[PDB]
């Protein structure tokens, strides 16, 4: 199988027997992909273990993928096993399962179910400004990654089943549990290597999500069903949708990949935004000065006025930009196609390497900076929304995008409203990525927080 | 897996875990359909291993399968590893691969190609004549599996490849040999039960064909297609095609599926039909007075002349009814679908049980009885072409079936133009049919061979 891009004539490393390329990944996918766009140019090729994975970096091409081909020939990621009964999960579903349930929850994310689910969104941001505000009476540097992610967890639990806990201050209640637990750790790089093993797991019903989670997390949505049949969150929303209609084992899959999906990233963007505003003091201080312009008198946050604080939208995308914590983007290709010029043949995984294309120079001008103003209402036309593509593109994008924006800039509102962030002499300066298989720190975010009183 | 039947109200025996209905099978794939028919009436399910088996009788729903529905639902046969190289021979080809295969080698399989292949089929009849002679001045009986496997070779290798040899007298060649060589032998049961396991066995290499079979007509093939380029046999019509196209190791996989195909099912009928021929003496001298009525003097056969015996159709069709070497017909089920009435779920196997339909009562007159009578130019009219499938039916039928029926009866015209089949005491009648998983005699079918001269 080795001989395929050689065969293609597309340039790439050499593939060693049975692991392919793998070993490059001793310094993380983004590191690797960087070498691999500055050694080979614009299309290259690599195999993980026997897969022939297919990089491109074209806008052209790139679009003609994500958006133009989507429903004909790239409609599925790379295949994903040991995964039992979350095969139902759509980021996981193939083909016609997909676009089935892609339309079921569609009608889910929509720009008006999400400004009602604002209100529940903002009474959370108060529990973090107290539980912020404990910490900072006190003068011990905050992790974020843990006063983030128990603010991640509540808009969760809330905005998808309306069970209201404090996680911080209640770590240890058995809803709050299921969810805090990389495709190079020592299981999946063996997947790589031996994917003939995935339907003996299959057949043994060892999944990667852990059996308990999911036994716990489908009976404790069963009980929800049947307590409001008879007597504003993701599962009614889901319930109203099945009265082709989803069953009830694909609407407990949807409800776990939701959290699963939203819980590490919301925590961790949040963590890379408070890095980049304590270290550039005065983006911090001009993002300040707008949302007091726009909420004078700490005023709540609402739907409107978060759409209208730009300054705050280009403090986002620039560090999603940097911080594109999918790095990658990936499509099976199901069947021979010539696209823009060069023969793909069927089987292959094209693959757009996000991480480096947001740090491309000759796509940005010092990329390695933290500069908010690339993305101003005056430069903003200037980005190729496939070389910037922080929740992809094309009709399988992220569909909780809208969500994830607006959940991100009601928590950075609030904060910012009551606090300063400082960082501290255990602050990672300048932060170093995770070597590993997630973008995330290599070590947590530590940072000094003042309170405006 | 095995609550689906159950689920749909679709009755069937009760599956074992991890075995399914495997054990079922210790009688025959034939007797299991027919106690099943028996049983369970029009539809029935079962689990080879966890793969769901549906099993349907209704002519109409027959039809949707293999006719109507072929392109867009039942495409495939049920996947068949370890294979290797051998994916792209046309019988184990899957989807739009299959469809353009079915193309390229479509035209080799006309009725004008067929009428040119007659001459050298009729060469090696002669062959089989001399041969058969010396053993008919002896005096001793006849192994028909033999004498009729070397002349189902001898046609093979002429008019595939236009090897000539008399592979009865020169059965140590290299080129005879690599070609003698069970769904329910110990490798395919454990298979069916470990079909995680066929991956395994294909990053191994392992090949159900026996990999020095292949190598040697690989290369086989690449002198014969140099020593023609440049300086009537399926070869040359495949050569003919390349010049989309048919590849050259795609070339070679279709051409070992042709022996393969070919090979034991030519014998295997002959000896059937040679058989039935001399434990009913009046059909033999019947069939012998039609051909001497068309071909006076012992004259060779023709192709027009084949067509005009229309008793010799009917000992073959009858033949083939009691003995239809499929066995069954499958076809997986790639989309959800309700066809007649009846939702098939995807990825269900759907199987039609030929031989029990070959022989059920509500359908024939006593159907265990060698009855030539049935297909006569009157009754032939009352027949299903769902009931009655000995090639298939519907696009996916068998390509080589115009090939198959002129080949068998030149060979029976030349045979009964110059021989008379009687028992012996060794010939086992009322003949027995293999407990295996082959459609074939218990014990090889010897009979006595007179000379009419
Ligand atoms: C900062 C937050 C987030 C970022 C940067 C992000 C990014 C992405 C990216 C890059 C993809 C793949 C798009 C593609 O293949 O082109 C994706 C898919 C997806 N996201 Fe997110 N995401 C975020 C938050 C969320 C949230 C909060 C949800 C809540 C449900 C969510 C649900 C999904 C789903 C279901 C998919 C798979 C879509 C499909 O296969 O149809 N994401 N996300
Ligand atoms: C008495 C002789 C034969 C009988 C009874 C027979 C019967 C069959 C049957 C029942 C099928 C499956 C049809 C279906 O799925 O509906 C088939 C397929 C096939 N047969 Fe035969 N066959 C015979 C001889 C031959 C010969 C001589 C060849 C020479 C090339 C051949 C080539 C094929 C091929 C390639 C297929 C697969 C077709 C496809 O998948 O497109 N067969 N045959
Ligand atoms: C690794 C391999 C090359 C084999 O397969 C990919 O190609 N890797 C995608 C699968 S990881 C997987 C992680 C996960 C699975 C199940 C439950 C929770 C997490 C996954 O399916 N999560 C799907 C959506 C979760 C999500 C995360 C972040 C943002 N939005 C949604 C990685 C992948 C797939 C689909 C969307 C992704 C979005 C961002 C980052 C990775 C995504
Ligand atoms: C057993 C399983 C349920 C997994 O898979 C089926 O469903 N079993 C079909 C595969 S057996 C296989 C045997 C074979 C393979 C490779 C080379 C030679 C023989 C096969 O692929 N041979 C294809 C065509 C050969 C042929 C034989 C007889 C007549 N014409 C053609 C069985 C099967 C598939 C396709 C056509 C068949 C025709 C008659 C009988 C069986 C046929």
């Amino acid at each position: 199988s080795h001989g395929l891009f050689k065969k293609l004539g597309i340039p790439g490393p050499t593939p060693l027997p049975f692991l392919g390329n793998i070993l490059s990944y001793h310094k993380g996918f983004c590191m690797f992909d960087m070498e691999c766009h500055k050694k080979y140019g614009k299309v290259w090729g690599f195999y993980d273990g026997q897969q022939p994975v297919l990089a491109i970096t074209d806008p052209d091409m790139i679009k003609t993928v994500l958006v133009k081909e989507c429903y004909s020939v790239f409609t599925n990621r790379r295949p994903f096993g040991p995964v039992g009964f979350m095969k139902s999960a759509i980021s996981i579903a193939e083909d016609e399962e997909w676009k089935r349930l892609r339309s079921l929850l569609s009608p889910t994310f929509t720009s008006g179910k999400l400004k009602e689910m604002v209100p529940i969104i903002a009474q959370y941001g108060d529990v973090l400004v107290r539980n912020l505000r404990r910490e900072a009476e006190t003068g011990k540097p905050v992790t974020l990654k843990d006063v983030f992610g128990a603010y991640s967890m509540d808009v969760i639990t809330s905005t998808s089943f309306g069970v209201n806990i404090d996680s911080l201050n209640n770590p240890q209640d058995p809803f709050v549990e299921n969810t805090k637990k990389d495709f190079l750790d020592p299981f999946f790089l063996s997947i790589t290597v031996f994917p003939f093993l995935i339907p003996i797991l299959e057949v043994l019903n060892i999944c990667v999500f852990p059996r308990e989670v999911t036994n716990f997390l489908r009976k404790s949505v069963k009980r929800m069903k049947e307590s409001r049949l008879e007597d504003v969150d993701f599962l009614q929303l889901m319930i109203d949708s099945q009265n082709k209609a989803l069953s009830d084992l694909e609407l407990v899959a949807q409800s776990i990949i939701f959290i699963f999906a939203g819980y590490e990233t919301t925590s961790s963007v949040l963590s890379f935004i408070m890095y980049e505003l304590a270290t550039h003091p005065d983006v911090q201080q001009k993002l300040q000065e707008e949302i007091d312009a726009v909420l004078p008198n700490k005023a709540p946050p609402t739907y409107d006025t978060v759409l209208q604080m730009e300054y705050l939208d280009m403090v986002v995308n620039e560090t999603l930009r940097l911080f594109p914590i999918a790095m990658r983007l990936e499509r099976v290709c199901k069947k021979d196609v010539e696209i823009n010029g060069m023969f793909i043949p069927k089987g292959v995984v094209v693959m757009i390497p996000s991480y480096a294309l947001h740090r491309d120079p000759k796509y940005w001008t010092e990329p390695e900076k933290f500069l908010p103003e690339r993305f101003s209402k005056k430069n903003k036309d200037n980005i190729d929304p496939y070389i910037y593509t922080p929740f992809g593109s094309g009709p399988r994008n992220c569909i909780g995008m809208r969500f994830a924006l607006m959940n991100m800039k009601l928590a950075l509102i609030r904060v910012l409203q009551n606090f300063s962030f400082k960082p501290c002499k255990e602050t990672q300066i300048p932060l170093k990525l995770s070597l590993g298989g997630l973008l995330q720190p290599e070590k947590p975010v530590v940072l000094k927080v003042e309170s405006r009183d």
